[PDB]
């Protein structure tokens, strides 16, 4: 199948804004075009969506969920406090791939727990933005 | 640079002897050849080792900090357990990625705890073999 | 008095969808026409509601507090995570009974605890569907 | 089938006992007599024993195991503490619905754990003497 | 009034028993009379009951509960364990001191914790068998 | 500069509505109007908005971390649970003062802990109403 | 010397009759049978007694006491649980070798604890009702 | 009434001792006179007061105590450490605020427990000086 | 010998001070005459001492050392906190008895830890101002 | 099959070393006889090694996996800290006996940890050399 | 420079005056000799202070900071449970070396935290009145 | 006795490899060199060696064991993890100094935590490579 679906929770809007010392330089619209084009090299159609809002990630994944199709998911703050996002990518049937842009083992404790790592298919974290593209390349060799 | 190490800790080499049901299918052999001829596309040389000794993972992490090269880690059991191998890999000046084939989040409480991902570049666990290549696709595009 | 709100939280809009193996079989909207019916048969009407959205959850406690009108609530994954809906429960002056469709207690420890049921007038898992059933029950009884 | 066990623990006898501002009102006796009635009303007939002895309450569990009959159980104390009273009711084939009065959440913090809650079919708190007469009812529409 | 329970648990009744190097020389049988005379001479009756049954204690301690009379308690293991005792306690509306012959601080971890201390009106540990007749005596002049 | 923006989270919005034994008397418009006022008296213009959708309060946060504006912020229960909030406060480059009405260290021990504290500027908490007002005075001297 | 006891506590009287899936087959006097022979095939006559009352197994480990003869125990839930049976088994100046059937180091958390493995000569799970014939020789070869 | 007590304890003499990167400038002698200044301000009299001795802190609380006077408290390292000034301090009938110079939520995770702030009224940390001055305010409209 | 130490730490001075709905009625001079008058009637001869600072509490400490005489010590809060003063009671070779007036069970979680109990010949809590008067009648029978 | 691997881990070539007061006496040449003689008497062939690295341990693991061969562990010190070795032990289809000579639950709080005992078959502590000697048995009548 | 302070804390004079089994010989004065000598030898002035209070600890510890002068730092108990002495040690620009003469590892585990530990230059435990001279010389060689 | 065994575990052959800012300068050959001066003068011989392999340190440990020789340990990671390496420790009979270049408190929080300190007869931390010297100067005047 060519869908896959990538979802960026709260705050990942903002790659980009902030001094160009940190998560600066590449911007969300660029993260987007950066995936549309490894997607279609690699005979994918990535549909890319970002929310600072539970409601609107939760409805994403229960279209992911019916449409059986696979899910590249960064939750932003969520991923360590949010049950309903798990229970919503508990529905999933097709794979589910964590990403996190930063290293979330190299800051505060509380960062080092996700509730989605256990449900997810893998985690990739700490590899920069092109650790959306692997998720990619993973689902499209699977 | 062209050169990756690849460095296998304790079980490592027991890959594809159990049923395949499990971890099984590929063997350790296979799983170098796999990443010898990805990284060879990628233009990269790989160094693939494996070794159920500490002591000799320490020996090749050492090489590879006084030779500043980079390292794709997958440490075994160790990554659970070994301050050494920690001390020993705070040493590299180049990029870290640690990778477990399995999803370390999925199975027991200990296994979610990694001596080794706060002082990694990056983690990427539960995306089987192709982890290794990911890792290696990493470390060519930056 | 004749009303009752029940109010059903993030996810609860997907039963019926996933494999009838699971929570499969009643839909939210056949779980709506049970509630009407049983609140009939017992004297009361039941005013159901349900959202992905904390915003919306808490807007519809406020209602129930302003009117001084029971509620069963199953506020679905923000039972083990939101303080704010605690907040926007312990102003209510009428009953507030929560209830889950699956025994909380069987699954992950996370699960096992809830910041409602100590504002709760009590607490019903378990018993499938007809816990709703059940609660109005006891509301009408009281 | 007609026949259930309400079976209670220690303590339990003392109810109704203590000043009328309590857990009061209602004697043992009494529970006994509105438990019988419902189970008429229901189609059931309701077999209801109290005992502060915990071999005693084996006794009865292992009873209702033999003869494959449900089980609605308040085990008193021994809820928080006993896991001779767990394996007991593990052995049991028809449903188990652990019963209390009061709500166990709104108190100490060791009454929030129950040994008994991983094991039961649900869970039924905080709604008085009436949270038997709603496990009655579960029952008999199971 | 006169009368004051004394009610000791599991163990109580092997004081004596075992090498006079430890809680050796005074027999339950010799604390009974100790304790006898003590009363007398401070004009109380005690009653003092010892079992290995928690059942039995809790009969003891409900019979104090309805003839509101204070209640000496050294309930031996079940100190530690039992929820039971302490819902029974509670309902004592009279005096209830809580005594240890030795001292239940000096020793495993597991004795510093006591399900009665938070309920008694007061403890005394460590004091040996005089304890009792301090508790006697506390009663007395109060 | 004049600007400061006061943000108020889940539940702000229910000041004064229940039973003036409690958080009674001053609501969120008068609230509203006494920020206003002191915030002219200081030569300042107070911005107060106030939401119980965590989405709405983060973009409210990215207006601020924008503008480089400072921020006073009672994020009521999200205080206590939301990670994405604590992302969004971490970039402001501006003061940020968190302020609760309540002390929150004199009730349950969850309140004692806040994501948002170890990123502020400053913390004001059990002063009432008065604290937003001190926070204003804060920011006018600095 | 030729006496052993043997002492079974709670649910031990269960074994063999639930489904032969589980500590299914042998009954329990099927056990004391095997262990009788076993014992006479050693030298040694075994006393095997089984109770679901702590107060009666505590009567029988103040006998051992007395006596001075060694126990096999398996208190079954109490392991967990029991302070009491700790102390009453503390007084034994012969061996006590703890044995339970199942391997509690493989089933819930609560189970790798036992108020009995610190005062117990050793120890053996998990061999099935083998370990009482093994706990056998060990005593009849010291 | 016009008195206000500032009581400062250990290490509060040190402000302005160490390298004016830190808490340097303001020595406590400015520190009173700012006080003082802005106590005449608001129509009130600071008595300002600092010691290293927890028994000098208590008796100077133990007249504020008696005399029924507000009191602006900073005590230093003891805020994490003292019973014995909690114990005084709940003697105080008139508020208590609580004041850290520093924001003790962003270092040391023991810095983030204060035996103090769950009895005081409120709690101030982290604006520095300025805190001491808005507790003042705080205590002169109310 | 006739000589016991009675030695009170910091607050106790302010018994009887604050409102006769709490530790009122009874002063700190009144508590010194009801401890000579019974130790009087004992035969012994009591030496009451009482000091808010650590620093005299430790050199009364140390003259029962060296004068190998009996201590009745209510440390106050420093019951809770101090090693320092856990270390020089452990130096006392006569008895050394642990007394509060309150029940420090029956309160926060923290007044349930002393660092001196471990160390006391016994401990008496709860039973107020005669606990040092049967602290007294204890040494005097031994 | 004849075949039994017993494996000693660390240390445990020091047996009869250290001062017969300890585990002196039985060498670990004579340990090796006295298996190999009972192995003998029971059917069997042991085949006993012992090795203080973990490398080597692991390939005797990895043999027993590859022969399908029971395995005797007694891993000394990795028994508490090596997941590497479960890893090995995990892949056994035979039966695994953990053995410890010493009470393993009568020493230090990390020694109750193995990582071994939940995918054991079973475990025998404190039975000193017979403990091998057991298992050895078990397994020939299994 | 000449000179290093040496500063003991809380019981520090009490050595040698307790049974010579223990912390017996050297007395205080015998240590300050001790150290005296060893510092001329090394071209030191050692200045020795001792004090059972805190606060003259701290104004020592004040002086050394604004000396910008060595201190050798034995706290006693306060080295477990004084966050006041830490935060007037972090002052000092000088090496500062902690000294305990026992194994403060080797006892109770609230031995084995120091706050002073961490703003260390070193520590050294358990190698008797040595361990003083040990730091001297350390002092001298930098 | 002339002689002292010096051990060092993993990585301190990497001593002055990485950048001097770090544990730079001084390689391991220099520091051996040190360490055999320094015990010249103090009419010791030391020998040094230092192993990446467990084995190999619990080899050397064991002969130090045999021939009751002094042994001065720096275990590198080990320290934080081996238990086995514990084990063989223990069984010397002379004095074990453990020694840390680095202050391992300032650090991880699970540096802070050895299982060689409770073991040793003392401890030298963050004194960097004179450490080694002044435990020399231990072991000479003891
Ligand atoms: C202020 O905007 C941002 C954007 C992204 C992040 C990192 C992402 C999060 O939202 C964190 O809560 C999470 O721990 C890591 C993160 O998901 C990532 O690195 O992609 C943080 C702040
Ligand atoms: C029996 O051989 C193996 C081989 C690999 C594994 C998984 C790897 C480990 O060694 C585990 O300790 C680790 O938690 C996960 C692992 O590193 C991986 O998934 O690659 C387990 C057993
Ligand atoms: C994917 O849709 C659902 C719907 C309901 C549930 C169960 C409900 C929850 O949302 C859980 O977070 C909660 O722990 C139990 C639950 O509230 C219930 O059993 O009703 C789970 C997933
Ligand atoms: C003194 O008699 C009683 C009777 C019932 C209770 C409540 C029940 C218990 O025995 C408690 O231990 C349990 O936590 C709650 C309880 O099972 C119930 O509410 O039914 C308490 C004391
Ligand atoms: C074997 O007989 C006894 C008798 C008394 C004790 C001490 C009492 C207990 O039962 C302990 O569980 C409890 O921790 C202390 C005890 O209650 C006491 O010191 O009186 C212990 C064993
Ligand atoms: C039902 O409306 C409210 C409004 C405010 C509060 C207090 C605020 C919160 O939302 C709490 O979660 C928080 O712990 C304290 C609080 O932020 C405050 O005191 O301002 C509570 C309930
Ligand atoms: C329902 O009857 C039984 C009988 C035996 C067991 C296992 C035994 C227990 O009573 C458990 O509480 C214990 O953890 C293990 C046990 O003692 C054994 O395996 O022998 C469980 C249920
Ligand atoms: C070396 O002198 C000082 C002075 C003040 C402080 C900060 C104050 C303390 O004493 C700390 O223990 C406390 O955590 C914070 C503090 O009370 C403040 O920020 O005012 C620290 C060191
Ligand atoms: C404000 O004066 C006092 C006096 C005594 C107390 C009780 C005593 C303390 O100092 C507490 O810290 C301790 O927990 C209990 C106490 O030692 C007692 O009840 O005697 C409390 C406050
Ligand atoms: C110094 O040589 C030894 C040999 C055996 C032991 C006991 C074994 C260990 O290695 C311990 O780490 C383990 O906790 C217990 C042990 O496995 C046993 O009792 O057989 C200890 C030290
Ligand atoms: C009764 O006099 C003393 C003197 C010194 C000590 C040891 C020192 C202490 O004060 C302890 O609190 C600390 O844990 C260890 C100590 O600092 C040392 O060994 O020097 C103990 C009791
Ligand atoms: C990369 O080489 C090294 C060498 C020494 C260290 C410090 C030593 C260790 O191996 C640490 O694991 C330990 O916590 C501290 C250490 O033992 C020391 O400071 O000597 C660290 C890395």
């Amino acid at each position: 199948e060519l869908i896959v679906n990538v979802i960026n929770g709260p705050n990942l809007g903002r790659l980009g804004r902030r001094e160009p010392a940190v998560y600066g330089g590449t911007t969300h619209d660029e993260l987007v075009a950066l995936i549309e084009r490894e997607a279609a090299e690699l005979g994918l159609k990535a549909v890319v969506r970002q929310s600072d809002s539970e409601a609107q990630l939760l409805d994403w994944i229960h279209q992911a969920a019916d449409a059986a199709e696979p899910v590249i998911l960064n939750a932003g703050g969520l991923t360590h406090t949010s049950v309903a996002l798990r229970d919503a990518c508990a529905e999933l049937s097709a794979p589910l791939i964590e990403v996190h842009i930063s290293n979330v083992h190299a800051r505060e404790e509380f960062r080092r727990h996700s509730y989605l790592s256990p449900i997810a298919t893998g985690v990739i974290v700490g590899l920069g933005i092109q650790g959306y593209l692997l998720a990619l390349r993973y689902l499209a060799e699977h």
